[PDB]
Protein backbone atom coordinates (compact mmCIF):
# COMPACT_ATOMS: atom_id res chain seq x y z
CA UNK A 1 0.00 0.00 0.00
CA UNK A 2 1.15 3.65 1.21
CA UNK A 3 -0.43 5.71 3.50
CA UNK A 4 -2.10 7.62 1.32
CA UNK A 5 -3.91 5.17 -0.58
CA UNK A 6 -5.15 3.87 2.90
CA UNK A 7 -6.42 7.69 3.64
CA UNK A 8 -8.02 7.57 0.16
CA UNK A 9 -9.52 4.15 0.62
CA UNK A 10 -11.04 5.07 4.06
CA UNK A 11 -12.30 8.82 2.26
CA UNK A 12 -14.09 6.68 -0.27
CA UNK A 13 -15.63 4.76 2.94
CA UNK A 14 -16.68 8.01 4.91
CA UNK A 15 -18.54 9.13 2.02
CA UNK A 16 -20.61 6.02 1.03
CA UNK A 17 -21.61 5.92 4.61
CA UNK A 18 -22.75 9.87 4.32
CA UNK A 19 -24.25 8.95 0.95
CA UNK A 20 -26.51 6.12 2.91
CA UNK A 21 -27.34 8.63 6.04
CA UNK A 22 -28.30 11.36 3.32
CA UNK A 23 -30.35 8.82 1.10
CA UNK A 24 -32.42 8.34 5.02
CA UNK A 25 -33.49 11.73 4.88
CA UNK A 26 -34.69 11.90 1.30
CA UNK A 27 -37.00 8.96 2.42
CA UNK A 28 -38.06 11.49 5.45
CA UNK A 29 -38.82 14.51 3.48
CA UNK A 30 -40.52 12.60 1.05
CA UNK A 31 -42.71 11.52 3.64
CA UNK A 32 -42.93 15.20 5.03
CA UNK A 33 -43.72 16.11 1.41
CA UNK A 34 -46.74 13.52 0.90
CA UNK A 35 -48.13 14.50 4.29
CA UNK A 36 -48.08 18.04 2.85
CA UNK A 37 -49.78 17.11 -0.08
CA UNK A 38 -52.73 15.79 2.16
CA UNK A 39 -52.52 18.53 4.37
CA UNK A 40 -53.51 20.91 1.06
CA UNK A 41 -56.33 18.80 0.40
CA UNK A 42 -57.70 18.19 3.88
CA UNK A 43 -57.80 22.10 4.51
CA UNK A 44 -59.77 22.63 1.34
CA UNK A 45 -62.32 20.05 1.91
CA UNK A 46 -62.44 21.00 5.34
CA UNK A 47 -63.17 24.29 4.03
CA UNK A 48 -65.64 23.33 1.74
CA UNK A 49 -67.61 21.56 4.85
CA UNK A 50 -68.08 24.57 6.61
CA UNK A 51 -69.07 26.82 3.70
CA UNK A 52 -71.49 24.10 3.27
CA UNK A 53 -72.95 24.11 7.04
CA UNK A 54 -72.66 27.99 7.25
CA UNK A 55 -75.27 28.01 4.06
CA UNK A 56 -77.88 25.52 6.26
CA UNK A 57 -77.56 27.88 9.03
CA UNK A 58 -77.96 31.01 7.10
CA UNK A 59 -81.47 28.90 5.66
CA UNK A 60 -82.71 28.06 9.37
CA UNK A 61 -81.84 31.71 10.68
CA UNK A 62 -84.37 32.78 7.33
CA UNK A 63 -86.16 30.08 8.41
CA UNK A 64 -86.44 30.72 12.32
CA UNK A 65 -87.28 34.54 11.46
CA UNK A 66 -90.47 33.52 9.29
CA UNK A 67 -91.32 31.18 11.93
CA UNK B 1 -8.83 1.23 -6.66
CA UNK B 2 -11.00 4.75 -6.48
CA UNK B 3 -8.92 7.73 -7.76
CA UNK B 4 -8.40 10.91 -6.33
CA UNK B 5 -10.57 12.43 -8.91
CA UNK B 6 -13.32 9.71 -9.06
CA UNK B 7 -13.87 10.45 -5.19
CA UNK B 8 -13.72 14.17 -6.09
CA UNK B 9 -16.67 13.44 -8.46
CA UNK B 10 -18.61 11.66 -6.15
CA UNK B 11 -18.64 14.33 -3.24
CA UNK B 12 -19.87 16.67 -5.70
CA UNK B 13 -22.69 14.83 -6.71
CA UNK B 14 -23.50 14.21 -3.32
CA UNK B 15 -23.09 18.00 -2.43
CA UNK B 16 -25.33 18.52 -5.28
CA UNK B 17 -27.94 15.78 -3.97
CA UNK B 18 -28.00 17.16 -0.62
CA UNK B 19 -28.28 20.73 -1.96
CA UNK B 20 -31.42 20.18 -3.79
CA UNK B 21 -32.88 18.55 -0.69
CA UNK B 22 -31.93 21.74 1.18
CA UNK B 23 -33.47 23.74 -1.59
CA UNK B 24 -36.98 21.45 -1.14
CA UNK B 25 -36.35 21.78 2.75
CA UNK B 26 -37.47 25.66 2.09
CA UNK B 27 -40.66 24.89 0.43
CA UNK B 28 -41.50 22.65 2.97
CA UNK B 29 -41.36 25.37 5.82
CA UNK B 30 -43.18 27.86 3.38
CA UNK B 31 -46.27 25.54 3.06
CA UNK B 32 -45.96 24.75 6.73
CA UNK B 33 -46.71 28.15 7.43
CA UNK B 34 -49.50 28.73 5.28
CA UNK B 35 -51.10 25.54 6.31
CA UNK B 36 -50.88 27.00 10.13
CA UNK B 37 -52.53 29.96 8.86
CA UNK B 38 -55.49 28.13 7.02
CA UNK B 39 -56.22 26.10 10.01
CA UNK B 40 -56.55 29.57 12.24
CA UNK B 41 -58.59 30.25 9.83
CA UNK B 42 -60.60 27.62 9.81
CA UNK B 43 -60.55 27.11 13.76
CA UNK B 44 -62.39 30.54 13.84
CA UNK B 45 -64.80 30.56 10.97
CA UNK B 46 -66.02 27.37 12.79
CA UNK B 47 -65.91 29.07 16.40
CA UNK B 48 -67.84 31.80 14.62
CA UNK B 49 -70.38 29.69 13.09
CA UNK B 50 -70.44 27.34 16.90
CA UNK B 51 -72.10 31.15 18.08
CA UNK B 52 -74.62 31.31 15.60
CA UNK B 53 -75.81 27.66 16.00
CA UNK B 54 -76.02 28.53 20.22
CA UNK B 55 -78.41 31.70 19.14
CA UNK B 56 -80.49 29.37 17.33
CA UNK B 57 -80.81 27.29 19.83
CA UNK B 58 -81.55 29.98 22.32
CA UNK B 59 -83.97 31.76 19.44
CA UNK B 60 -86.13 28.45 19.31
CA UNK B 61 -85.75 28.27 23.36
CA UNK B 62 -87.49 31.87 23.59
CA UNK B 63 -90.17 30.50 20.85
CA UNK B 64 -91.08 27.30 22.31
CA UNK B 65 -91.55 29.24 25.32
CA UNK C 1 -4.90 21.06 -7.40
CA UNK C 2 -7.21 19.17 -5.22
CA UNK C 3 -5.39 16.74 -2.14
CA UNK C 4 -6.49 13.99 -0.16
CA UNK C 5 -6.08 16.82 2.78
CA UNK C 6 -8.86 19.61 0.29
CA UNK C 7 -11.19 16.43 0.05
CA UNK C 8 -11.46 15.03 3.63
CA UNK C 9 -12.31 18.69 5.17
CA UNK C 10 -14.84 18.75 1.82
CA UNK C 11 -16.48 15.69 3.10
CA UNK C 12 -16.43 16.98 6.74
CA UNK C 13 -18.28 20.04 5.43
CA UNK C 14 -20.92 18.27 3.64
CA UNK C 15 -21.00 16.01 6.76
CA UNK C 16 -21.83 19.45 8.63
CA UNK C 17 -24.61 20.27 6.29
CA UNK C 18 -25.86 17.71 5.95
CA UNK C 19 -26.58 17.05 10.24
CA UNK C 20 -27.82 20.51 10.21
CA UNK C 21 -31.04 19.52 7.42
CA UNK C 22 -31.36 16.13 9.60
CA UNK C 23 -32.20 18.38 12.91
CA UNK C 24 -34.71 20.17 10.92
CA UNK C 25 -36.31 17.42 9.35
CA UNK C 26 -37.29 16.48 12.58
CA UNK C 27 -38.04 19.41 13.91
CA UNK C 28 -40.74 19.31 11.00
CA UNK C 29 -41.71 15.30 11.57
CA UNK C 30 -42.84 16.32 15.35
CA UNK C 31 -44.48 20.11 13.70
CA UNK C 32 -46.70 17.97 11.31
CA UNK C 33 -47.24 15.50 13.65
CA UNK C 34 -48.72 18.20 16.17
CA UNK C 35 -50.08 20.33 13.13
CA UNK C 36 -52.69 16.97 11.77
CA UNK C 37 -53.62 16.47 15.54
CA UNK C 38 -55.20 20.08 15.12
CA UNK C 39 -56.38 19.32 12.09
CA UNK C 40 -58.15 16.26 12.96
CA UNK C 41 -59.00 18.33 16.38
CA UNK C 42 -60.89 21.10 13.65
CA UNK C 43 -62.66 18.39 11.72
CA UNK C 44 -64.01 16.73 14.55
CA UNK C 45 -65.48 20.22 15.88
CA UNK C 46 -66.93 20.88 12.62
CA UNK C 47 -69.01 17.03 12.44
CA UNK C 48 -70.11 17.67 16.26
CA UNK C 49 -71.50 21.38 14.72
CA UNK C 50 -73.38 19.44 12.08
CA UNK C 51 -74.87 17.29 14.39
CA UNK C 52 -76.34 20.05 15.98
CA UNK C 53 -77.42 21.60 13.18
CA UNK C 54 -79.42 18.47 12.39
CA UNK C 55 -81.33 18.94 15.35
CA UNK C 56 -82.16 22.19 14.88
CA UNK C 57 -83.49 21.67 11.61
CA UNK C 58 -85.84 19.00 13.20
CA UNK C 59 -87.05 20.46 15.60
CA UNK C 60 -87.84 23.40 13.40
CA UNK C 61 -89.83 21.43 11.39
CA UNK C 62 -91.91 20.51 14.54
CA UNK C 63 -92.58 23.66 14.63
Amino acid sequence: EAEAEVTLRELQEALEEEVLTRQSLSREMEAIRTDNQNFASQLREAEARNRDLEAHVRQLQERMELL
